[PDB]
């Protein structure tokens, strides 16, 4: 779509818009299974088969030993605390109840894909992705018993190594992740397996299309939870994201310190909007993601997780156009630390240049085209390739889109430095006003 | 065991207890070795062997190039700063002293497991996990020399690929981890290798049992440090956790913001207990782990690292029953930021619901069964599957255990908002009282 | 070199010096390519080949599906915000322009290494690391067509698995990293490939030597960005670090809380220098890296990234010798939280011991050799192996180098606790003085 951006000189911040939401709001749990074999002079070929067979037995033993316990795993400090795999773990707990695994084993007898309702009413999609039981009970078992121990060909050795390797790698992953992995690898679930899983999922076509067109994101937002080995069934729960909010407007708020620029060192005061992060319209409110690194952007689609959000009044948006607006108390932090830096935005760069710092913007071939004066300023990515603040070189994002420079008096100029409350972190416009009023009162 | 939980309405916090400790207090260093070979018309089979031989030589060269340098690698801000592999690195430094590697090579001549005392008095367990010297000097060397270059069979090609692969993977791991890996993979140390290493370790039976029953945790708390290649010996130090504290009571403290709930926006004041995290009885004091994510829970056993702890007076526990107790100055932060969230506990959910936020608790099949009013409240996981605060859905942990709701007046009601010191982060009950006394004095 | 260290008793801090810089200041983008094949009764050998061929087709399809979108990915809070792969992504965008891939394909027709200037003037080094087109169009295609479907030998099966495996692993990596990986693995770029890439790079001999002697660090500071599949060319951009600052002095500042040690609990005040981290002389200024974990140390060489730095006046160094110096306003935080901890330095250990905490330093064989009294103190690593503060055991670094203990009155003694501004985080000597002056004024 049309990604656009606005820089507000008055508050040293910038909003990038035109993004479309894809928010993980829920979890879907599928049960992925591997059917196992329960099995007991040597030539070179049979020796290899027995070595591979040992790797198979060891992997099973290792996974069994692994499940002796229950499976487990600016404004960010305001977030709540969730339990990411509580739902997957609950489904896994149900799989341990007597008869439960047997239901699944029976379901997948004549097909590899099936929906099974568990005893607690939970309806899970089930998937047998590998039948090692059939392979070992055929092909291999006849050669290790009938002509003890050899009627063997090299192609069988190769084939067994190929088939067993998936089990070995899944086991490797679980072994260094304490039975819980994320992102979900293609060993857990191949691309085709995941795609057909998504297709057979109880979701809308919009969700199926969204997930199929972004499987690499789906993998990053999924968990594989090692669950149970019982009755020749190896089962792990794959916990998949449900995107219950799709195609709502999203915008990214970038902020940077705004300081006075007086000559005398240490006489300057600063203010920074702390409400930077991703914002998405969501159900009459606004979902706010303070750790913008928790969201992943694909073109103009932004994938976030509501577990890492606050739910805010939509008036929080007013802080962008009018930070002194009466409907929402815009959040800021204050300080006297006027250090220089830059924030690279979607479509340009914010530059907070203070003191003796050299701040410039350059083009690839031309070199320096703008030298920043002290204060907070901005340049768009059109005709600009890099920005330098001090010894730090920044490459700007080269995505196409228009920027708008909104001129306005830096609001830091509205404050008397003699009564300015610095070192306020979790503050706001009203809180700062409140403290200023008290300092003025005592004077 | 019996996991139980208590919610304190007065302070918007909850303690989960019944856990048993397993604290890493020390480090054990073992030396793991791979014995290497020092070696110099083609048919298809020999061509493959030579290709595999090149992968072997390259891996050795790569690891040699790698060791041109020395190996290196709310209240969390209060923690000290350690050097995690200082002990392993020190042992590795000793291995570089002349004659030192030769001692090990000699020790493992007729066995794969041996204890060796180093020249500095350190007694290390040593383990030859792979003898590539013997394999290459036999089997392979006779075919690349005698009938230059071919008396070869396909099973030898396969076998060499299998044996060499471990070396290639170990090399891969070290290459993207700058010679220091964690968790320790099954390439570094297979499950059987680790289990027998643990068995031969100079530790108590309780420790051996604990480590053997939790090898996946042991791996996560271990380091593999690439150390030396000298005299056909490849050696890496595996640094294993020593659990010097086992089976002491542990409890997890969950906290959430407690705010007044007045109608007028921005007129509310908040307070949050900052001492959330894991607590374990330890040697007459209490080990406090502020970053509860640094601990791993397996059923009712909790694995932590003392490097990520403070050592506190046991009176810190009093803050749970009486936050105004005279024996310990309970830590809190203050603010006016009354945003809504939930904290998912071991056995329920704390809900901090403020403003216009929709806060509910639901069952799987029934739907909404409780709607929270403004304030801090709690619900147990019995009959509850999810909690929703705003647009954020939380699944609760479904583990069995009893919760106790301890009623009490929210302590935030005891404060006059006109003299309440907000934006205090590293604060406490007494510090807040102290500041209130000064504001009252000037009035 | 000579690593030395000084401990300042007056401020509970220590500086380690003698380090040499290697700062990533820029980015170089190379284009790595894999040439692909565009291809359409069974015996065991051909069945395996067709299975491997399917893995090849699936990998291609998977990577194609992957690129349906644009590629994306105390005092730390003061840092700016960059876009790490903006330059690589920009080059990738250029590769999508018509004719652009064809230029590269033509360039690498008769050689595997070539420099190509793109249409936007960017000169990129290009590298064909694998020719699957040639392998499949030869060897394989003649057997799947001519004697449909079998004139096959087992060595061809093996060889194809070996050659195809790299493609499968690269695909695996991109699949769980959303097309952007770091560190750059040996699948993306083998050690030999990287070394010759570095050799053919447009950089000085000093840089080539530095990068070649530290390829494992180079990998950690590099990105592999999956870019395009078009006209039988698979291309990913590898974004390599440019070290524009080499061999300037670096030093590491360690700090720890300095508190009064009065008997009455809660009557103590504390101060901590917040400017801890790595410092490097750089272009007439000092590059300051607050998150010292963002730098990697190899012997006496320290690798940092300027994106994680502030650019400071060189007078910031004065805070080490004279924290009350008039030329730079040294940064500190204040509190009343007198908890005990230790900071392990390059050549010793800082111990902040308060309250009832047991604080000691030990040798390997002798045991406790020093018991710390309350206050901030230090011990060198000479003759010391461990330090214990409370229940936390610390191993000290055993690297060789001399320490100097600089005696001086703890500056916390210069403050009157009755007017001491605690809970100041982003503070400084002057700011604290300023607040003290106001509290004294109102009294
Ligand atoms: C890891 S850390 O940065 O050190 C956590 C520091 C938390 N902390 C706070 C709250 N706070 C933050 O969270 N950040 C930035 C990390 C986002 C701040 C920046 C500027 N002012 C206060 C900030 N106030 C404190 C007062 C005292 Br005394 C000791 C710690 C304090």
């Amino acid at each position: 779509q049309n990604i656009t951006e606005e820089f507000y000189q008055s508050t040293c911040s910038a909003v990038s818009k035109g993004y479309l939401s894809a928010l993980r709001t829920g979890w879907y749990t599928s049960v992925i299974t591997i059917e196992l074999s329960n099995i007991k002079g040597t030539d070179a070929k049979v020796k290899l088969i027995k070595q591979e067979l040992d790797k198979y037995k060891n992997a099973v033993t290792e996974l069994q030993l692994l499940m002796q316990s229950t499976p487990a795993t600016f404004l960010g400090f305001l977030l709540g605390v969730g339990s990411a795999i509580a739902s997957g773990v609950a489904v896994c707990k149900v799989l341990h109840l007597e008869g439960e695994v047997n239901k699944i084993k029976s379901a997948l007898l004549s097909t590899n894909k099936a929906v099974v309702s568990l005893s607690n009413g939970v309806s899970v999609l089930t998937f047998k992705v590998l039948d090692l039981k059939n392979y070992i009970d055929k092909q291999l078992l006849p050669i290790l018993n009938k002509q003890s121990c050899s009627i063997s060909n090299i192609e069988t050795v190769i084939e067994f190594q190929q088939k067993n390797n998936r089990l070995l790698e899944i086991t490797r992953e679980f072994s260094v992740n304490a039975g819980v992995t994320t992102p979900v690898s293609t060993y857990m679930l191949t691309n085709s397996e995941l795609l057909s899983l998504i297709n057979d999922m109880p979701i809308t076509n919009d969700q199926k299309k969204l997930m199929s067109n972004n499987v690499q994101i789906v993998r990053q937002q999924s968990y594989s939870i090692m669950c149970i080995i019982k009755e020749e069934v190896l089962a792990y729960v794959v916990q998949l994201p449900l995107y219950g909010v799709i195609d709502t407007p999203c915008w990214k708020l970038h902020t940077s310190p705004l300081c006075t620029t007086n000559t005398k060192e240490g006489s300057n005061i600063c203010l920074t909007r702390t409400d930077r992060g991703w914002y998405c319209d969501n159900a009459g409110s606004v979902s706010f993601f303070p750790q913008a690194e928790t969201c992943k952007v694909q073109s103009n689609r932004v994938f976030c997780d509501t577990m890492n959000s606050l739910t805010l009044p939509s008036e929080v948006n007013l802080c962008n156009v009018d930070i002194f607006n009466p409907k929402y108390d815009c959040k800021i932090m204050t300080s006297k630390t006027d250090v220089s830096s830059s924030v690279i935005t979607s479509l340009g760069a914010i530059v907070s240049c203070y003191g003796k710092t050299k701040c410039t913007a350059s083009n690839k071939n031309r070199g320096i085209i703008k030298t920043f004066s002290n204060g907070c300023d901005y340049v768009s990515n059109k005709g600009v390739d890099t920005v330098s603040v001090g010894n730090t070189l920044y490459y700007v994002n080269k995505q196409e889109g228009k920027s708008l420079y909104v001129k306005g008096e830096p609001i830091i100029n509205f404050y008397d430095p003699l009564v300015f409350p610095s070192d306020e972190f979790d503050a706001s416009i009203s809180q700062v006003n409140e403290k200023i009023n008290q300092s003025l009162a005592f004077i």
